[PDB]
């Protein structure tokens, strides 16, 4: 087994703990590889203050960089030996603080919202009241079916409510001891299984032939 | 009695709920008497992104109500004159880090001497008893490295307080620093704000402007 995952949050979001949290290790563009046969690649990101301004770019030009490769690979003489370096998924991290969403997240998102698949966890809840938590979620979505984004959508079934139940709100854990109060949990389902094999194929089938169709005017 | 107290802060850090909480780009005030408090929000920090630049905008502010004070006191008759100057600045820092991210270091070091710094900690419900000290005396550590300088306070019960800084915040003083600020907010103790906003920085803005 194989998997890209990619963080994206601005730092001291508690992300590089949280991905330890399902996964217990390290507190290790960048990359660090978990096996405990079974592989991941994990995608951190140092950038993300001061102007902050462009810089998305640098990401954009990292997935077309996996994507261009992996293409040029498979039109290669001998096809044969290709290894899949493009990413599935983006675990991104929205501002714990808001009465809405910053206009760093609204920009990054809709800029590589197409480029693949983004998984808004909202994050560090144990700021957070059930309230405020709820108000702002729906704050969240109005604000993106408002800005029309696409983040990629579970399709099959059990995650039949947490389509409303999205976006998802976490915990750090390591912590001696946790779904209920948190979101922790039913991500860490969806994570495991099967949901990274219809990653995998959203990633594939949607947006590298979208690429793939792009890059051909001539 | 008067006040002109600012707040800075990205946005959604809680602090127009705490201003509240004891009293129950673009710059801009509100104002009140419950005994009068001026109140200066600032609109812009947080959100931009770009903000390259902006701080400015502060700046030129304070240094309008001191020009505007000075252009008073020297006035044909001097009578009149209000203070619009600002005493304090309580200015918020972000909850999450591990650090001092470099938009605070760099405000902070930019206006430091421009007015009376007041550096809560932000949002404390984020963080824990352990973390909540590795992050101040990080801070502190960051500070004194950077060489900033904040309003020190005077005399004394206070003592200890020095210690106990940075200040960390809820919207009780038992786990919070609340209590320990509002003690310490204005009653007799914005007196020596308003003496060092007049006496420092006000002075080394006059000395300052008159190279002609
Ligand atoms: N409020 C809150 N703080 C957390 C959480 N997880 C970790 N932290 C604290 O936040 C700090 C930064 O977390 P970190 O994993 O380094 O996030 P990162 O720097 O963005 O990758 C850590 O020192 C933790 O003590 C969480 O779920 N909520
Ligand atoms: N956990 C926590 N949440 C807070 C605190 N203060 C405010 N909030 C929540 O976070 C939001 C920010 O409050 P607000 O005063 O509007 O922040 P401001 O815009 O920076 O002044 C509010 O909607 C509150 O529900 C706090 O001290 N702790």
């Amino acid at each position: 087994f194989e998997f890209t995952l990619m963080v994206v949050g601005e730092s001291g979001l508690g992300k590089s703990t949280l991905i330890n949290s399902l996964f217990l290790t390290d507190l290790y563009v960048e990359q660090s590889k978990v096996l405990i046969q079974l592989l991941l690649t994990i995608v951190d990101t140092p950038g993300f203050a001061v102007d902050n301004s462009n810089c998305w770019q640098p990401v954009i030009d990292y997935i077309d960089s996996k994507f261009e490769d992996y293409l040029n690979a498979e039109s290669r003489v001998n096809r044969r030996q290709m290894p899949d370096n493009r990413v599935q998924c983006c675990l991104y991290f929205i501002a714990p603080s808001g009465h809405g969403l910053k206009p760093l997240d609204i920009e990054f998102m809709k800029r590589l919202h197409e480029k693949v698949n983004i998984i808004p966890l909202i994050a560090k809840a144990d700021t957070l009241t059930p309230e405020e938590c709820q108000q702002f979620k729906k704050q969240i979505m109005k604000e993106i079916q408002e800005h029309k984004i696409k983040i990629y959508e579970f399709p099959e079934t059990l995650v039949k409510k947490i389509k409303d139940r999205l976006p998802l709100a976490v915990v750090g854990s390591n912590t001696i001891i946790n779904g209920e109060h948190c979101d922790f949990t039913i991500l860490r389902n969806m994570l495991i299984r099967t949901h990274m094999q219809d990653l995998k194929d959203v990633t594939n089938n949607v947006h590298y032939e979208n690429y793939r169709s792009r890059k051909l005017a001539a």
